[PDB]
């Protein structure tokens, strides 16, 4: 390893403790997860339900979108209501006024203060203490509660079926009109939204707050923040703002910079292979999935705002065919696609310089096989999204061919392990092309190293993603989803693009070789420290302990280092007085990436600081910070990154095509204003009124139809769409600019 020892043992060593800490809380979370009852048994000696009618209710969810149509547990869309959290103030309400009626003959709102306390600590002592479960697996309930079912169950049949009394209800939920035709089915439904219910609001075998981290906040159960949650944020706050002074004071001897001579030559002297002129259908493949997803995203805001449509008398009802469940589905899954497909064409293109400019037997034949299989990826995920939600498709195949009800991964299994066997055929094409760079002499080979060591872990860590069931619990579940949404997408990706970036700038002549290996080693490095253990920001209120919030929030705040060093080094150089000899041409795809380090400064750091302490995420989960936060990072780091990859890739596949500054310019800064637009004027602001209403009231008020039907928030929405236009310009112009180049 010669003089990169020392980086490579710690890059070892950060890797090793990060996977153990996080295998360590897998563990956890397969043994403390909340448990589903044996029964649930009343008082008098009555099931209610079982194991069994839980986990049907669960794929029963499954059918209808999961997460994509409202939220449970905290995840999941923003205008239905979070099903867990009104399940549960419905329940408690209808029981204080049961209670209230038994006692003194009157409701709970026309009784005194001095005896509505009572009521309240009687409920409190009967939901937290009294429903924990017993020895045999079982829950006991009272009457009372199970009175209170029976009183709430109606609303939800309606709201989840065609009752003409709910129809406004539905429209202001973004849902169709029978999004769970069967009776049996609802009711099983309604089982499972119950357990959440009982789950989120039931004490710990051994503790004195319930399975969720007392998630959410409901005043009347006392639903608080914990010490442990307070204890951790603070600590996760001085981390952060140690690492901050530390890294002002120490910025000076970290990055030395030794410049090199700027070279006049395009070592652009690029003879390219058969493969590598197969990658232009790969290019529009990713620039036409960027134009439909952001056409699905105009598509799914619409609905936020009218509920079923406008005009089209065209012949069938729009909502019972595409509604805002399928629409949302389709665009989260098309971004993940394109942003996938951006990353992997850049790295097919770059496999045969590695191999030196010449193809190993069969690669254009792999790279068009591969191409099929992306295709008949995304249109079979989609066929079968379609099919599930109009219920056309049986229920025992949907889990598998249809919708898998969990957000990020909402295509079946079937096509989950197709993608999958497409991404190892991808890594094994670009793995075949190191052979012969490997079996050389003299030359250094840390930094080819490196970069095979980004290329297996973006092609091996989608697996995790396979290792939960339709059946399986949904905090095992959420724990193997975000080993994927934020292991693999957020991690493994910066790595793969810092190693990436290095090689070209290496082989172009802008960066010495130590200069780029040791670089290349200290970011992946920071990424791994940073990045492994901050998983479980996303699972503080899924059924996971009290470890996740520490962990989570301590290592989470560990990740400040990378984000503000970068691009420093681009403002230190962007000042050139024409030093662009043949880069000015290609400014381009080259100023993808300044906009790459505003965003990753400014939506990653601030807005994904702001939401990432426990204390904030108890109040702000599932509001619309997280998708202003979403929003921000995402497009502005990975969807600019892929869009300057295949930009250039597009470069050198027609070098005799120039890139029309004029629409080039126009594009970009029209994505760039609509994106800020889109959060500053609409998304922003709703987000903190939401924020407010829930810190002040419950969560339960923050997603409540009363509350979303306001009409400052009704405006505050129908103003998006003025950057949401300005967005799809900039995106078409793009797309534009790319089909004419290739
Ligand atoms: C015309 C531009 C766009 C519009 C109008 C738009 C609109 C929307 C809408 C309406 C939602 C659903 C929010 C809800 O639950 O009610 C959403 C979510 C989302 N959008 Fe977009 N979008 C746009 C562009 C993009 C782009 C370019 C990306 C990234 C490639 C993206 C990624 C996402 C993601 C990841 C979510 C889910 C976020 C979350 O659940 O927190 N969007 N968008
Ligand atoms: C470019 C890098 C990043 C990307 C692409 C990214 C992407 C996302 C996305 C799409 C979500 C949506 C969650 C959902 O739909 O359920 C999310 C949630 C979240 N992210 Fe990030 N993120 C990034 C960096 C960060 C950083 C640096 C932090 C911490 C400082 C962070 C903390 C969070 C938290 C706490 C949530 C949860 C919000 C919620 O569940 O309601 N993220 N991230
Ligand atoms: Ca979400
Ligand atoms: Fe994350």
């Amino acid at each position: 390893m010669g003089q990169y020892k020392k980086l490579w043992y710690l890059l070892f060593a950060v890797l090793a403790v990060c996977f153990t800490i996080l295998g360590y809380m897998g563990s956890e979370v397969y043994k403390k997860a909340p448990p589903y009852p044996e029964q649930v048994v009343s008082a008098s000696g009555k099931v209610l339900m079982a194991k069994d009618d839980i986990l049907a209710g669960q794929s029963a969810w499954q059918t209808t979108g999961g997460m994509e149509v409202g939220s449970v547990l905290g995840h999941g869309a923003y205008q239905a209501p979070d099903w867990t959290a009104d399940w549960l103030h419905r329940e408690l309400s209808a029981w204080l006024d049961l209670t209230a009626q038994q006692t003194y003959g009157k409701k709970f709102d026309e009784v005194s203060p001095e005896e509505q306390a009572v009521l309240k600590t009687r409920l409190a002592d009967e939901y937290r203490n009294q429903s924990r479960i017993k020895e045999d697996g079982s829950v006991v309930i009272s009457d009372t509660r199970v009175k209170a079912i029976e009183s709430i169950l109606p609303y939800y049949h309606g709201v989840y079926g065609d009752d003409p009394a709910l129809q406004t209800t539905r429209e202001h939920f973004a849902m169709k009109n029978n999004t769970l035709p069967s009776q049996e089915a609802r009711e099983k439904l309604f089982d499972f939204f119950f357990w959440t219910s009982w789950s989120a609001s039931t004490n710990r075998p051994d503790e004195t707050f319930t399975y969720t981290n007392n998630w959410p906040h409901e005043p009347l159960i006392n639903n608080v923040p914990t010490t442990e949650n307070y204890m951790w944020s603070f600590t996760s706050v001085v981390l952060l703002l140690m690492g901050i002074g530390l890294l002002m004071w120490g910025y000076s001897f970290l990055t030395k910079h030794e410049e090199v001579e700027v070279p006049t030559e395009d070592p652009s002297k690029v003879q390219l292979t058969p493969s590598q002129k197969a990658l232009g259908k790969y290019v529009f493949l990713t620039v036409a999935l960027f134009v439909v997803q952001v056409l699905l995203g105009g598509l799914t805001a619409h609905y936020t705002v009218e509920g079923q449509g406008f005009y089209g008398i065209l012949g069938f009802e729009m909502s019972d065919w595409f509604p805002y469940a399928l629409t949302r589905t389709w665009h989260i899954q098309s971004a993940i696609f394109w942003i996938a497909t951006g990353f992997l064409t850049a790295g097919l293109f770059l496999a045969p310089i590695v191999n030196g400019g010449k193809d190993p037997k069969f690669q254009r034949a792999g790279v068009n096989f591969l191409y099929i299989a992306l295709f008949i990826v995304v249109g079979g995920s989609y066929a079968g999204n379609f099919f599930a939600l109009t219920h056309i498709l049986p229920p025992e195949f949907n889990f598998w061919f249809g919708h898998q009800g969990y957000e990020y991964l909402d295509l079946g299994r079937f096509w989950q392990l197709l993608l999958m066997v497409g991404l190892l055929l991808w890594l094994f094409l670009m793995l075949r092309c190191t052979v012969s760079a490997f079996k050389e002499k003299g030359v250094d080979k840390n930094l080819l190293a490196i970069f095979v060591a980004s290329m297996v872990g973006v092609g091996v860590f989608y697996a995790p993603g396979l290792f939960y069931g339709e059946k399986s619990p949904i905090a095992v579940m959420e724990y193997w989803r975000w080993w994927v949404v934020h292991l693999w997408v957020e991690g493994f990706f910066e790595v793969f693009a810092t190693a990436a970036f290095a090689f070209v700038f290496y082989n172009m002549g802008f960066v010495r070789r130590s200069t780029a290996t040791a670089s290349t080693l200290a970011a992946a490095a920071i990424f791994m420290l940073g990045g492994v253990p901050g998983t479980l920001h996303h699972l503080y209120f899924s059924g996971s302990t009290s470890a996740s919030m520490a962990i989570g929030a301590c290592f989470s705040a560990l990740e400040v280092v990378p984000l503000v060093l970068l691009g420093r080094e681009a403002y230190e150089h962007w000042s050139y007085q024409h030093l662009s000899e043949w880069a000015k041409r290609l400014r381009w795809p080259l100023m993808c990436f300044v906009a790459v380090a505003f965003w990753n400064m400014i939506g990653a750091g601030v807005f994904g600081f702001l939401i990432n302490p426990p204390i904030s995420l108890f109040y702000i989960q599932g509001l619309n910070t997280s998708a202003v936060h979403a929003h921000a990072a995402l497009f502005g780091v990975y969807g600019f990154l892929a869009l300057g990859f295949v930009l250039l890739v597009a470069r050198y596949l027609k070098p005799n095509v120039q890139f029309d500054d004029k629409l080039m310019t126009w594009g970009f800064w029209l994505l760039n204003g609509g994106l800020v637009g889109m959060i500053a004027i609409s998304l922003l602001p709703v987000g903190v009124i939401q924020a407010y209403a829930s810190i002040t009231h419950g969560l339960w008020y923050a997603r409540s139809e009363e509350f979303l039907q306001m009409e400052i928030l009704d405006t505050l929405r129908w103003v998006r769409t003025a950057a949401d236009l300005i967005f799809i310009g900039g995106a078409i112009c793009v797309a534009i600019q790319a089909t004419k180049i290739v």
